[PDB]
């Protein structure tokens, strides 16, 4: 049973932010293939356009224990390249898409993601609104990806729905902040870099498994084109004793 | 337990399709309050282009057992009516969105869904493309949408993912037919009448709950606006003994 894991590209050519999650398998022959799906998010200028904002689809990636450290093409003729992942099973890399839904010419972009150690991840993307009455609202979907134990079990494994976040002069909408979602779960993410990744924690008011879910951590970016007050983004949650 | 519904919403004034999966509850002080998920198909003019077709998203429906029967308002502002319910769980119905993802101008449009009798429902909904071989393939996706016991649960009820279909002069790509995908299922596809609607059976080789699945009934539409080649359709799967 290879780990789950998530990830988001930081879009370099337009204003959206892409969230994969899935888990890798050796299935034939030795080979590895990610099954993945993701949300792509649009930046819209106004949160009455925010219904319409997320896409959803499939990729499944082959190269160019089921380590994501290295070169992968996609289905689309899509390539990332993941280096290595650290022992909190952090990961960083660079993909270029073959294809794509704005009308930008095209350039690689970084990715941040996070492994499941030892479980489930969540990828959450959306956009961050400055409110009619200066109130920040984070409106995201979600992907919630389970551990399968074959391969033809994959179909099943990801769950999809929506998070409305609220905080606990309004110019630019920030990430940073302590914040509550409609369900009773509660985050804290930290700076935002230069780069537009940031950290945080996550403590979920509800859950999927019958484990036992403790605090865990998140890693995200803020989409940085055209320097938006209402900033796209996506983090992914390592669900911890999950 | 409120049962669990899908439905169709086939288009007017664009070559699109929308599905809609959910379950009533009576929670709030008696008032009754439909749950759904939705994906939102466009028409795309070639097969590669079938990665971005799809959007998703949720709605909560309030008034304007749970009878799905009556007017519906939504939270973004649309309406829709719904005729009686019969015994094997089959409604018709209309629907006026307030909002649209296409540049043209908003027809109310009919709906044909089902409810689940005595379990779970899904939608599917995407696009019949006729091949570079000529072959017909349907490239869809789908929600699963499982019943809950409560509301509270509501956020976990519902699965997201993909089926490619392919048939067991090809001029018009036409959903008659008998089919199979990726995981094995099957399915037969009546003729489809000049509304665009047509019946027929599914039998899926894979299951995600722990009953016994029957054949089980399914029930779509097509789109004809503009009377495209490579239609965009959606349907639901009322699954027995599910
Ligand atoms: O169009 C955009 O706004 C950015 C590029 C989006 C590319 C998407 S991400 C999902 C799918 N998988 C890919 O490898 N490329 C597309
Ligand atoms: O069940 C699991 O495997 C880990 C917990 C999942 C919690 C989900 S993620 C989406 C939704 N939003 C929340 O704040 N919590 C749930
Ligand atoms: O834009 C289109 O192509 C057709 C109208 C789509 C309306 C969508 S369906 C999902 C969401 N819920 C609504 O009540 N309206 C939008
Ligand atoms: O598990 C259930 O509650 C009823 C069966 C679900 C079968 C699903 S629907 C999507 C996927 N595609 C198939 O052909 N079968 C599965």
């Amino acid at each position: 049973t290879q780990p789950t894991f998530g990830f988001t590209v930081n879009w370099k050519f337009s204003e959206s932010t892409t969230v994969f999650t899935g888990q890798c398998f050796i299935d034939r022959n030795g080979k590895e293939v990610l099954k993945t799906m993701w949300l792509l998010r649009s930046s819209v200028n106004d949160i009455g356009d925010d219904w319409k904002a997320t896409r959803v689809g499939i990729n499944i990636f082959t190269r160019l224990k089921c380590s994501l450290t290295g070169k992968w093409t996609n289905d689309l003729g899509s390539n990332m390249t993941i280096g290595a992942v650290n022992s909190r099973g952090e990961f960083t890399g660079t993909y270029i898409t073959a294809v794509t839904a704005t009308s930008n010419e095209i350039k690689e972009s970084p990715l941040h993601g996070t492994q499941n150690t030892i479980g489930s991840t969540t990828v959450f993307t959306g956009q961050c609104f400055i409110d009619r009455n200066g109130k920040e609202v984070l409106k995201t979907m979600w992907l919630l990806r389970s551990s399968v134990n074959d391969i033809g079990d994959d179909w099943k494994a990801t769950r999809v729905g929506i998070n409305i976040f609220t905080r606990l002069s309004a110019r630019k909408c920030s990430l940073t902040g302590k914040w509550t979602n409609d369900l009773g779960s509660n985050m804290t993410i930290g700076a935002v870099n230069s780069r537009g990744e940031f950290t945080g924690t996550y403590i979920t008011a509800v859950t999927a498994t019958s484990n036992e879910i403790k605090e865990s951590p998140l890693h995200g970016t803020q989409n940085t084109i055209n320097k938006r007050t209402q900033p796209t983004f996506g983090f992914t949650v390592n669900w911890k004793f999950s």
